[PDB]
């Protein structure tokens, strides 16, 4: 029933294939794929029997689903020539989760953001979080339902949200990798090899997926050991920048007691 | 014959728990779990089959090891109370990164330091093969008796002293601790945006596997290696909210594009 979804693809980038093949996998119809070019097209819509075309105004206008991955710019240029022909229940979405939901307010009735968040060629999506926004209630069911065909991890998010996710991968990633680099500098400065961290490094966040890191959180910043916080600021004392971050740090484990 | 080692724990959190349940796997005999909260006591207690006492005037003084766990303020304490009536040979340890072997000298012929250095937590089960233990004793005789020990347990046993070891751990207060505390932040946000933690496994998973194949400073990525004063504008604007968080985001991003 779901999967007798025609779906129309309007890009036939890395996303755009993974995405296609998986929901051909899945028993989806996908009718038509559209590319900038020629071999492109016919390269995706061969891997997943489909027709395909490099002209917006072949492109078949009565399918349920179309989706766009195009580029800023591109998608930009061709707003328009993809809107053009369009029945009214066509529902119009974007993958790119940096391109506001509004771009396709007051040029169709039906429309969203189909945004799966990708860690890294092939994909399976089956652990690959989506994040859902739609022009109504009943739009964003249908894409949330299309999702959880493809994955265990389906969301609602408005551009604040999708927002929040990519502050929170600066913590997640930017910031942890800090914290591995500061601890690196460190053990060069002592002559130990860092290579004993890596145990420590994998078990850090092997815990995250049994604990919430609020419960999986240690160490002498939890009562706020000043028998060794003290101690190891000293150690710091000629990094005054670091010795700052290792006082904050333990001041900010140490508010959530 | 080494599994004959008759120990008791002072002490039952996370680490001591974990090292407990290491033990007993192993077929060593903990004889009896001391702690200071009875909950504590008995919870440990009947993971390893054993005897619990809050009182350390009822500490079973017939073993030959002691594995101390306690916080400083308990040390002192509660010191004499551990080593009192003890046989001349019994082993008295501590398990913390950045306490000297020395606080022992002067107290008991035969003392030490049984140092596993991983992040520990009641609920969560490790396999200690992996954990680097570090090994300090009083002697030769009694190192060697601690390795011996430890090896059963990890692949990972090494001799250190005190001053290699409190290095150890300040790195690894960075390296776990601080890093645990990005993830607490990350999922602060994600459910003030009504989103759960768990869409960021993934790239926790892959920020750690990284630095198996890369240096961390190779490794690095982000808007702050650039400086990009949009990006990090923008994210100090939503962390308005939280001073002390948003604060914390300038200084790391600093921190970042310093090296
Ligand atoms: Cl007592």
């Amino acid at each position: 029933s779901i999967e007798d979804t025609p779906i129309v693809l309007i890009g036939a980038g890395n996303l755009a294939t993974n995405l296609a093949k998986a929901l051909y996998r899945k028993g989806f119809r996908i009718v038509q794929v559209y590319s900038r070019t020629e071999e492109s097209a016919r390269e995706l819509a061969q891997k997943v029997e489909a027709e395909y075309t490099t002209d917006l105004a072949e492109v078949n206008p009565y399918a349920k689903l179309y989706i766009v991955s195009l580029k800023d710019s591109a998608f930009a240029e061709l707003l328009q020539g993809i809107v053009e022909g369009k029945r009214e229940e066509a529902l119009m979405v974007h993958t790119a989760g940096s391109i506001p939901m509004n771009v396709w307010e007051g040029h169709v009735p039906h429309y969203g953001v189909f945004y799966p968040m990708q860690t890294f060629r092939e994909v399976d999506f089956k652990e690959i979080p989506f994040f859902i926004e739609a022009s109504s209630t009943e739009d964003a069911a249908f894409l949330k339902a299309i999702a959880s065909t493809l994955s265990n991890r389906v969301y609602d998010a408005d551009s604040e949200q999708r927002k929040s996710l990519h502050l929170a991968a600066v913590f997640t990633c930017n910031f942890t990798n800090h914290m591995y680099a500061l601890a690196a500098e460190l053990l060069k400065k002592y002559n130990l090899p860092f290579d004993v961290m890596l145990p420590l490094i994998d078990e850090t966040a092997r815990k995250v997926h049994e604990l919430e890191p609020k419960t999986a959180q240690t160490g002498p910043a939890i009562r706020y050991d000043e028998n060794v916080i003290g101690n190891h600021l000293r150690m710091l004392a000629d990094d005054p920048a670091m010795q700052r971050l290792y006082e904050l740090l333990s001041r900010s484990i140490h508010e959530r007691q």
